[PDB]
């Protein structure tokens, strides 16, 4: 109950760090996995934020407020946490990148800051679980429960003293970027994923795909969100491989709690159906992520590289089924 707010001395610490040399490169990259580097996510948050809109882009008090407040209103959860936020973040960074001048400065700002902090106060439980067991936030919030969620959180971080990273916009830029971003979150709904895509596909097809039309734009930015939420399936196999043990920790909690309320819960949150794992991992890279890096790749051609590495992951996959699995560890 209630949002969290950083010490002095977490954000006076940021405003010191500078990025090591040998990870300004690799940081450009699709594949980049931020894991080993954990000390510096934070400033590897800012450091892209200076990049792709500049030093002066927020004052940097502020940023560096904000930051480390969103950092301590995600929960220790095994998956929807702040590794993935700052994960999902630095997807967004690459695309942006090699997309540069696709995307207006407040677009670019807009979409660093709604990767941040598109899972705020994850309490590691689905939008089926509280709407099917009627959890006050389904509620207040009768579709995409968790996402407007997470859009109230980060509204809430803003309104924190001193924390308004974007109090220095007009006024209209100031209710555009705030829409960029409700949108930009709420596109991470994966229930609205499947018609986005599908309404990309056939704008695609038939040539009528125009970025200067806003809602065109709005869907593109809305795969782009769906795209790096996913990211994980982009990574080396074993970075994959280990993400998921942590997603699955998650679902796995979930189902005990619907066994204890008298429901069975679906395979994939049973963890005495481990063995439906690489069918199930089959399943949502056919159904979900090969389709979405497909689209992306379409329409935006520099995140090939996405695609390619979802492909390689599900031939992975493919051979996990067949028994051809190597070692891993936990
Ligand atoms: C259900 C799921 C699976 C994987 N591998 C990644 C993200 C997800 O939401
Ligand atoms: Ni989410
Ligand atoms: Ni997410």
């Amino acid at each position: 109950a209630g949002t969290s707010i950083c010490t002095s001395e977490e954000w006076q610490g940021l405003m010191q760090f500078t990025l090591p040399v040998r990870l300004c490169k690799e940081i450009e990259l699709f594949h980049f996995d931020i894991g080993p580097f954990e000390n510096m996510w934070p400033g590897i948050f800012v450091y892209m934020v200076h990049r792709s809109c500049g030093t002066s882009c927020f004052e940097l008090e502020k940023l560096c407020r904000f930051i480390m407040s969103v950092k301590k209103n995600y929960r220790r959860v095994p998956y929807h946490n702040w590794k993935h936020a700052v994960t999902v973040a630095h997807c967004m960074y690459a695309i942006l990148q090699n997309n540069h001048t696709l995307f207006t400065d407040l677009e670019r700002k807009g979409l660093l800051i709604a990767c941040l902090c598109h899972d705020l106060d994850h309490r590691g439980f689905s939008n089926s679980y509280l709407q099917k067991f009627d959890h006050p936030l389904a509620a207040l919030y009768s579709t995409s429960t968790m996402e407007q969620h997470h859009f109230s959180q980060t509204v809430s971080i803003l309104q924190l003293e001193g924390h308004n990273i974007f109090s220095t916009l007009s006024s209209s830029e100031y209710e555009q970027v705030l829409e960029i971003i409700r949108k930009a979150i709420i596109a991470t709904d994966l229930a609205l994923y499947f018609g986005n895509r599908k309404q990309l596909e056939e704008m695609y097809q038939t040539g009528s795909l125009n970025l200067n039309n806003q809602s065109h734009r709005d869907r593109v930015i809305g795969l782009m969100m769906t795209a790096c939420d996913l990211c994980s399936v982009t990574k080396l196999w074993p970075v994959t491989k280990l993400t998921a043990n942590d997603i699955y920790a998650e679902f796995w909690a979930e189902g005990d709690e619907m066994k204890k309320l008298g429901i069975q819960p679906i395979p994939m949150m049973d963890r005495d159906k481990k063995d439906e794992v690489p069918q199930g991992q089959l399943g949502f890279y056919n159904a979900v992520a090969i389709p979405c890096y497909t689209t992306l790749t379409q329409i935006l051609p520099p995140t090939e590289p996405l695609l390619k590495a979802c492909r390689d992951n599900l031939s992975q996959w493919e051979k996990v089924i067949r028994g051809e699995e190597t070692a891993t560890w936990i």
